[PDB]
Parts: C-alpha cells; sequence; structure tokens
C-alpha cells in the first residue's frame, strides 16, 4: 500500500562536542522542511540535555541511543524511566554495536523494546546480519528471528509504537556501501513476514528505515524503493547534508 | 603510615530525576566540612549537565559511572574525550555491576583505565571478589589479579591519579557490610601489593575507598581502620545521609 509517514533519524553515535553539535543544530534548526516527515536526533546520553535545550525544528524528536529497562543497581547505565522523566519519548534499540560488543541477545533486545513500549516510548528496532551470517545464506532466518523474538513479545496495538531499522551490518563490517537494491531486498522480506504475522493494515503503516551507509548522494535512490521508509544515518547525520538527507524522503 | 586525603564519593547508579536531584544537591552546597575530603558524585551521564550545572561546593568534583576508550563501539556509549571536553575529570572503571552483567574484564577495566590517566583524569578503580570466590578461599587472587591487570598498563606517574575502591560483590545492595576487620583485611592486601611493585612513597599515598553498604550509622567505624581512605557510597549517596559519611572522614 502507499507509503507511510518517512522517519529521517540521526545516530550520533559517541561523538559530537558542544563545539561540533552546536553549529550543527543551528543549521538544522535553520533548515525547513515542507514535507510530512518525522526527524529524530539520537545524541550521547550526555549530549541530550544541551540538544533538548536548544533543538527547534519542528519536525524533530530528540531519542537515547540505547538504554536498560529498570532504574536501580546498574553503575554505567541510563533506564527508560530516567530518559521518560526528562521528557525523552524515542529510543533506538537492538543496534548492530550493541548485539555485537555489548553482549545484547535477541531476547535481550525484545525485553527491551517490550518494556520502552509499556514506557510510552516510539522505538527504532534495530535487526540486520553480519557478512559471515550473509555468505552462509542465512539472512532471512537471522533478520527474521531478530524481528520474531521482539514480536513475540508485543501485541498488535505497540506497533503503532515500533519502527525496524535494517542494518547491512555485512556491509558495514566489510566497508561496503550496500545498493538501493540490496538494501530493498531486505527490506521487502522484513514487510512480507510483517504483513503474514500481523497483517496488512500493521504491515502498511510500519516504516522500515535503512541503517546502511546514507550520503546525501544516494539518500533519494534509497528512498525510491518500495519497502524504504527512511533511514538511520551514521557519520553524514553529523554534517550540514543530513538536511539533504532529510529532503530526500520527500 | 599517616593516612593521605580522603574521598567520599557518590556512586548514584542507574537512579534520578531532576525533581530528586535538585534539593540533594542543594544540600550539598550547603554543607560545610572542617577537614580536607575529596567528594565526588557521579550522576547518569544524562544528569552530568544538570550537576555541572548545580553543583558549586568546592570540595566536591564530578564523576562519570563509565567511559569507553577510543576503540569501543560508540553506540548507546560515553567516550573518555566526550567527557573531558564537558570538563569532567573523574572516572568510576570497573564497577562490580558493569565486571558482572556487561562483561567487562581484567583487560578491558585496564585499557579504560590507561586511557583515561593518559587523558588527565583520577580514576576510581574498582575491585572485590564474589561470595563463591570468597567461599573457595580465592580473595587476595581475584583482587590482586584485578588489580595487577590494571597495573601493569600504568607506569610509576599515574599512581597519583589512581584510587582503588574495594567492594566486596556481597556486601553490594544487601545491608551486609564487610565488618571493619574483614574491610581492613583486605585493604591492606591491596596497598601491602602497591608497595612490592610500587615502593613505599606510592603505596602510603594511594587511596583505597571501602564500598558496599556505607551508612553514617557504620562509616566512622570504618574510617578508623588504618588502611581504609574512604568511600564509594551507594544507596545512601542519594539521602542527606551522605553529608554524615563525609564528616566521618574526618
Amino acid at each position: 500500500a502507499s507509503k507511510p509517514q518517512p522517519i529521517a533519524a540521526a545516530n550520533w553515535k559517541c561523538n559530537g562536542s558542544e563545539s561540533l553539535l552546536v553549529p550543527l543544530i543551528e543549521t538544522l534548526n535553520a533548515a525547513t522542511f515542507d514535507h510530512d516527515v518525522q526527524c529524530v536526533v539520537a545524541p550521547t546520553f550526555l549530549h541530550i540535555p544541551m540538544t533538548k535545550a536548544r533543538l527547534t525544528n519542528p519536525k524533530f524528536q530528540i531519542a537515547a541511543q540505547n538504554a536498560i529497562t529498570r532504574s536501580g543497581a546498574f553503575t554505567g547505565e541510563v533506564s527508560l524511566q530516567i530518559l521518560k522523566d526528562y521528557g525523552i519519548s524515542w529510543v533506538v534499540l537492538g543496534h548492530s554495536e550493541r548485539r555485537l560488543y555489548y553482549g545484547e541477545t535477541n531476547e535481550i533486545v525484545a525485553e527491551k523494546v517490550a518494556q520502552a513500549c509499556a514506557a510510552g516510548f516510539h522505538v527504532i528496532v534495530c535487526v540486520g546480519e553480519t557478512n559471515e551470517e550473509r555468505e552462509a545464506g542465512r539472512t532471512a532466518a537471522v533478520v527474521l528471528t531478530q524481528l520474531a523474538a521482539v514480536a513475540q513479545k508485543l501485541s498488535k496495538e505497540a506497533w503503532s509504537r515500533v519502527v525496524i531499522a535494517y542494518e547491512p551490518v555485512w556491509a558495514i563490517g566489510t566497508g561496503k556501501v550496500a545498493t538501493p537494491q540490496q538494501a530493498q531486498e531486505v527490506h521487502e522480506l522484513l514487510r512480507r513476514w510483517v504483513r503474514s504475522k500481523l497483517g496488512t493494515d500493521i504491515a502498511a503503516q510500519l516504516r522500515i528505515l535503512y541503517g546502511g551507509s546514507v550520503t546525501a548522494k544516494n539518500a533519494r535512490t534509497l528512498y525510491q524503493m518500495r519497502d524504504i521508509n527512511g533511514f538511520l544515518v551514521g557519520g553524514a547525520s553529523l554534517k550540514p547534508e543530513f538536511v539533504e538527507i532529510i529532503e530526500a524522503t520527500k
């Protein structure tokens, strides 16, 4: 069915400093987007306060790049509740860096999404297969297992609050730029699974963002793929050209 | 022989609300002490900007509860460089909870430590054995190995920026504090190993802090031990009680 509202998400990973982010916030604030788009910026936890105080572009929400499910005895971590008290209502969960370096299993990701959902958060749930998994011809088994692991914790009505980001981790970890066709190939199969398990309604309204290598140069040809509803952008989202990335979802 | 400057460090862990921390910080600002003590407060990353904005008590420094080096996965994480640029120059590293839930090995803690030191941080390096380790007669072996891993990535002139916190895992959030003697016995072990590697001057100057169910009701009896130089306080750090604990380092 016809495309739902696009999302342009920035993952500011753990870069930025007041020095870098201020001029970058100013640029996004000066930009006007005439179309229906939800922009999302995910600053590091430390930078979320200056981002919230400074960010004014009306299409934008501020996200967290991660979170744990409960407050209490967890040194170094930030909970969903603490984020929500602060007025943060978006969070990225399941990012490939978290799955791979930080021991976030399908179950761990799934449990965080279930809780963020019940805490009233919109969630960008990340999914993606490694080079080793792709080459074993296990792309579909892996992304659909990550996806079904999350769906098992949720009900029909959760999905108005869920967004999926496809991370082509096979391309990221091999220094490749996936093609619009490679991206679309996996977005299509994620959507086909959603359609069959949750409904055509759920499937039509679901945003599936592409979390590969996104530049002002490729943004528009990625967005013209049938099942791409936007982006989770890495490096380019810390640059003025993020404005042109947003524009490409028009 | 005589004890170096004590430290009273608050670990806020995964707790907070702006609603809670404003009055707390106001109290801390009004607290006045008659002896030389380094106070440290370690908010969540999300709460570090509010604390830096509001804390004026000049006996106090702000610490992060954790950080990564330049060579970690950044998503969800906050780097040593990012903190420094924020003006934060204290960091708690190797906390039990992170060694236990977030897979930080002895090597990883060591890297973070060495890196934090190179960047100008004062580092509170945490160590401590679990109940099962203690039961198997492994306390020394465990804590000296955790310590030794750190020590080997450092040089003699690093030690002026290092602080050990001994937290027996069995004393974290259990109401079971190490009797003065159980703690003394371990602080002694640690200092004595420091002395074998680094000599008289280093060993004498190093602060070893006790962590694990510190309250206003037990802190003074602990601080009386010869090898205890203050505290890393968890639940009680988020109460007016923490002032009384600082006073107990007199």
